[PDB]
């Protein structure tokens, strides 16, 4: 009489979260304001038990209590107005589930507010896509614990399992802890985009690789310690020939497109006072990409060196490969420093080896890098930064050389290397005992009277300069 | 019987801008919450016109109307709880001015509030520390244009004087387009000390120079065109000794301190979408440098190589110095690109050379750099970037192979360059016009669906990737 589990909006996002709710053997209400789309999956539903209401009483009516309802509708104000429609029909104790793009600051928001009327609210970060929600996704669900577990059950169904068996799915945090991370995730996703779009740079620009050398080389790193979601449809991307043989991706405009997680991660990390550079890099890189015809037009004015390679080049690939798995470190490294602290600014008590789990498949950062930061956090719950592991301090302790191989060529041949360079930079100044602050401190002393500490001595000290 | 102007908050910042405007034939009435500072000034202004009052309603009472109100109080709920206070007693046509160090979006509320009840409200930036603001800051007043007439002759009397004659001050823009251009010299500031600090970075470091040398170093690129206030202090500061014979400056704490300014323009650039790597790397160098004792607990774990250098270190020094330049300017267009796209988004109509103009003296950044500034946009109002402005463009075209030089050397030698690097990037990014986003936009198309377009035809597309 009454289904397990509800879910608002029938896009292709909420329509294969519930196809993948119903493959698990449970029983799934619908419901879309505007009943089109749902009239087109229901005849899309022969066969699965799939049952579609006209009205917002209805749905609500149609699911047993504690009501299980997933919002899968546009963020920001189509999401408050689907809540506050709901909340006069709801009863103490129903669960929403926000499964948007939402920013956790609304999150929290609508956590608090909500949990007046006694009513728990989850906001759940999901990613893989829309394949992803079909089949198996990466879930990031935060708010009240207890309203968590009694919807764990079908979280854990339907997430994407790792090769240990565990589900991608785990219970974040209070409020918005799990859109906090789902934020953070893309941050990183765009800093693995952009990494992997500089050793594209400097195959094509240094090297003079075509795109079937380019596909290759993407291939063999992705058979070694660098496998991954994205450096996988990296290769495939090269192979996809157009009309006359050529790499179809060459013919796309060179404009990156953006939702509000990338520059909300950097805003986010400079309000918490943390050095996300490397992400924050890409993100900056998206925006110079943006500018299209004003690049074109300072093509013409501005003259750089042209890039040349005399030397092995496939020796110099291999460089370029240690310059990007150095990269990531370097850059999960600044994100799991974020992470941990939001989790001690907003009182989350989170378990950053539990991220890196759910993260091992689904999401879009997926790869085997992700089980050796489960490992680092494994061995050691308390690391201070990713750096410091055993396995990742070795390898950045050898890579290093390839990695300033990598960025100073690219730079004495034009080629921008914003990841690269910020990667490097920042391992160098994470691991100065005395970076050149002090100047800093002497001159905000010396204009601004703002004082200073002192090496040696322990105290406040100003002093007249002049 | 009356008074010209008033000053409320008397520290140190509120009195020397009350003692500036007194010291220019004008009356001051003075209030401060706390009587104890009140009292203070009234004795360090024997013989000067200076009328102390102890209530907001005697404050108000003591001025002539139009009243003209400087509110120098702490920034946030203290500037607020002030304006709550003194609107009840204030009149239509009235004027309040909040010279904080005020977030831009704070004083757009305010002036729109206050606006509904006849009241005017001037956010004005004050940059020259508390020297500057006793003899002759730059102030960056944003508000109601004839508010802000009716106050431009004290303005203009207390500013420092370029040596064109042209006072330090100009009509910003309405609301908060004062306070938001002084956010972003402080933004401005945080790159061009870090671009210092780096290139004090390579001479102790890489080429192991000592504070004498490093000193009269600083002193020679003072002399030619990278003559600047933060450039000539930093030759003083590297001169002051601990009366042990060694330099002051190498044993202070290298944890640089941080307000709001600096991170407040970098958030910015990120919601306006401009590319504001420089700073930003500036502000994220700040963050990096506070965790002191995480970096000496890294320093005996990640090793790193041996800063050596075996080249002629003149030639190489003065690379450092066309790297400092060449970076000032990559940084100032990223800044000035920023105003740019602020002022189309907020209709503040901003006179980006008026900027450069009133930056010339008195702020804290102020230096022979910011009249080619002024000169650029003097030569080309419809300046796309300072980039391509003919004498800067010439500039970074030779300037470039000395910053690629000492870029890739810091990098093999182990010193961090943010600032460098992130420069030698804009520029080849910002010259490129094919950059490596098409691969980005495959991939965003594959996981995503959320298509793209293409270089050669017009429209929108998706693509099946794999088979
Ligand atoms: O699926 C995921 O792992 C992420 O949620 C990500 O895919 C996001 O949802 C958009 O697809 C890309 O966002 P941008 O437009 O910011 O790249
Ligand atoms: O006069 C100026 O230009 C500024 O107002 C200055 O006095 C201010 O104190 C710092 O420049 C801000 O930077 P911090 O955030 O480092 O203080």
């Amino acid at each position: 009489m009454t289904q397990q589990i509800g879910v608002i909006g029938l896009a292709v996002m909420g329509k294969n979260l519930a196809w993948n709710i119903e493959s698990r053997g449970y029983s799934v209400s619908v419901f879309n304001r505007s009943s089109e789309k749902t009239d087109l999956m229901v005849e899309e539903s022969k066969g699965k038990n799939i049952h579609p209401t006209y009205s917002l009483e209805e749905f609500v009516n149609s699911l047993e209590k504690p009501r299980k309802i997933l919002l899968m509708v546009q963020a920001g104000k189509a999401t408050d107005a689907t809540i506050d429609s709901l909340l006069p029909l709801l009863d103490d104790g129903d669960i929403l589930i926000d499964g948007g793009n939402t920013n956790y600051q609304d999150t929290i928001r609508r956590n608090k507010a909500l949990a007046q009327s006694a009513i728990n609210f989850i906001g759940m970060g999901v990613s893989g896509g829309e394949i992803g929600a079909l089949t198996g996704p990466s879930l990031m669900p935060g708010g009240q614990e207890e309203a968590y577990n009694k919807v764990a059950d079908i979280l854990d169904a339907i997430a994407a399992k790792a090769k240990d068996g565990a589900s991608c799915v785990t219970y974040i945090g209070p409020n918005g802890a799990g859109h906090y991370v789902k934020m953070v995730h893309n941050g990183i996703e765009y800093a693995d985009m952009q990494l992997i779009a500089e050793s594209y740079a400097m195959m094509k620009e240094l090297l003079g690789m075509s795109h079937e050398d380019i596909a290759q080389t993407f291939k063999d790193w992705n058979a070694g310690e660098l496998e991954s979601y994205l450096i996988e449809i990296t290769g495939d991307i090269f192979m996809k020939l157009d009309e006359n043989k050529e790499a179809l991706v060459e013919k796309i405009l060179d404009t990156a497109g953006q939702k509000g997680t990338g520059k909300w991660t950097s805003i986010n990390a400079l309000e918490l006072g943390i050095p996300l550079t490397i992400i924050t890099e890409s993100v900056f890189a998206r925006f110079i990409s943006s500018i299209k015809e004003e690049r074109v037009n300072a093509s013409k004015e501005l003259n750089g060196p042209k890039a040349s390679f005399d030397g092995d080049k496939k020796d110099f690939l291999e460089k370029i490969r240690k310059a990007l798995y150095m990269s990531k470190i370097c850059s999960y490294a600044q994100g799991f420093a974020q992470m941990r602290k939001a989790s001690e600014d907003n009182e989350w008590n989170l378990k950053l080896g539990d991220l890196a789990m759910i993260w091992r498949e689904g999401c879009i950062i997926r790869a085997q890098f992700l089980q050796k930061i489960k490992d680092a956090y494994d061995n050691n719950p308390g690391l201070q930064n990713l750096l410091l592991d055993p396995y990742f301090k070795n390898i950045v302790t050898e890579y290093q050389d390839a990695l300033r191989d990598v960025v100073a060529t690219g730079v004495q041949n034009g080629v921008p290397t914003p990841g690269f360079s910020s990667s490097i930079n920042y391992y160098d100044s994470y691991r100065a005992a005395d970076l050149p602050a002090n100047l800093i401190q002497a001159q905000r002393d010396y204009f601004g009277a703002h004082t200073y500490e002192r090496k040696d001595k322990e105290g406040v000290f100003h002093t007249q300069w002049i």
